[PDB]
C-alpha cells in the first residue's frame, strides 16, 4: 500500500464523508448533514456540507469567495468553517461546516415557542449584534440578515450564517453598490438598498431592525414582514407595483407595527434602526451595549 501524512485537517476526504440527512436548498446551493468517519468505525464528527447546484464559472467564483469569507471568520456567533472536500475525483467543491442541531432561528421560533421567553429573545438579539460587530472589523457587509439566515446551536446560542451575499468594503469606501439580477428580500431592505442598490454597515443595521421585529412576532402566521407590508400596500398588488408602493411607504415614515406584547423600549430600538437617514442609525456596538444593559437591569 502507501504511507500517509496529514498536515491539513481542513481537507476532508470524499470517501470518509457519509450522508445522514438533507437539510435544505437555497437559490444556488444545497446543504446536507454528514458524518466524517476516517477511522471507518461508524463514528466521527457530524458536519454540515454545502454544494453548488451548478458550478458555472460565475457560481463557482462566488462560492469560492463565500468559502474564503467563512474561513476568515472566527467568532462564537458565526457558523464555524471546518474545511473543504474536493469530491468527484477533485472535480467538484464542497464546503464543510459545523452542524447546528436546531436549524434556522425562523423555524426554531415557530416550533419551540414552549422554550422561548423575552429573556431568550434578547439573548439572541445580543449574540446577533456581536456577530455583526465582528463582521464590521473585517469590513464585511452581510446584505441578507433575516431570522431564516441565523442558525441555532442550542437554547442559549445562535450563529449568523448565509455569507454567499457578503461584500468587502475597500478601505476608502463606506458603501458597496451592487447591481444584481433576480429576486431581492425587499421587505428586509433599507430604502437606499431598494432605490440605489447601496449596501453598507448601516443597511445591515436596518435589516437587523427587521430581524428584531421578527423575533418579537414569534414568527406568527400573519405578522411576518412580507405579510404586514402587503397589508399596508394592498394585498392584491403584484410585480413592480409592490416595489413602487413599498418605497413610497418607507420614504414617508410607513413602518412595521409594534408587535403585540413587545416592550416600548424594544420597539424604540427597531424604530431607531429604521431611520431613512443612514448616518443616524445606531452602530452594532451601540446596539449590543443597549441590549445587554436591558438584559442586565432585570432582577435576575
Ligand atoms: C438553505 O438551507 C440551508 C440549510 C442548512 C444550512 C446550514 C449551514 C451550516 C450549518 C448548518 N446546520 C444546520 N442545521 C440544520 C438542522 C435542522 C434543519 N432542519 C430543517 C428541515 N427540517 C424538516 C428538519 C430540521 C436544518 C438545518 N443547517 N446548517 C444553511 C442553509
Amino acid at each position: 500500500s502507501g504511507a500517509f501524512e496529514d498536515r491539513d485537517p481542513t481537507q476532508f476526504e470524499e470517501r470518509h464523508l457519509k450522508f445522514l440527512q438533507q437539510l435544505g436548498k437555497g437559490n444556488f446551493g444545497s446543504v446536507e448533514m454528514c458524518r466524517y468517519d476516517p477511522l471507518q468505525d461508524n463514528t466521527g464528527e457530524v458536519v454540515a456540507v454545502k454544494k453548488l447546484q451548478h458550478s458555472t464559472e460565475e457560481h463557482l467564483r462566488d462560492f469560492e469567495r463565500e468559502i474564503e469569507i467563512l474561513k476568515s471568520l472566527q467568532h462564537d456567533n458565526i457558523v464555524k468553517y471546518k474545511g473543504v472536500c474536493y469530491s468527484a475525483g477533485r472535480r467538484n467543491l464542497k464546503l464543510i461546516m459545523e452542524y447546528l442541531p436546531y436549524g434556522s432561528l425562523r423555524d426554531y421560533l415557530q416550533k419551540h415557542k414552549e422554550r422561548i421567553d423575552h429573556i431568550k429573545l434578547l439573548q439572541y438579539t445580543s449574540q446577533i449584534c456581536k456577530g455583526m460587530e465582528y463582521l464590521g472589523t473585517k469590513r464585511y457587509i452581510h446584505r441578507d440578515l433575516a431570522t431564516r439566515n441565523i442558525l441555532v446551536e442550542n437554547e442559549n446560542r445562535v450563529k449568523i450564517g448565509d455569507f454567499g451575499l457578503t461584500k468587502v468594503l475597500p478601505q476608502d469606501k463606506e458603501y458597496y453598490k451592487v447591481k444584481e439580477p433576480g429576486e431581492s428580500p425587499i421587505f428586509w431592505y433599507a430604502p437606499e438598498s431598494l432605490t440605489e442598490s447601496k449596501f453598507s454597515v448601516a443597511s445591515d443595521v436596518w435589516s437587523f431592525g427587521v430581524v428584531l421585529y421578527e423575533l418579537f412576532t414569534y414568527i406568527e402566521k400573519s405578522k411576518s414582514p412580507p405579510a404586514e407590508f402587503m397589508r399596508m400596500i394592498g394585498n392584491d398588488k403584484q410585480g413592480q407595483m409592490i416595489v413602487f408602493h413599498l418605497i413610497e411607504l418607507l420614504k414617508n415614515n410607513g413602518r412595521l407595527p409594534r408587535p403585540d406584547g413587545c416592550p416600548d423600549e424594544i420597539y424604540m430600538i427597531m424604530t431607531e434602526c429604521w431611520n431613512n437617514n443612514v448616518n443616524q442609525r445606531p452602530s452594532f456596538r451601540d446596539l449590543a451595549l443597549r441590549v445587554d444593559q436591558i438584559r442586565d437591569n432585570m432582577a435576575g
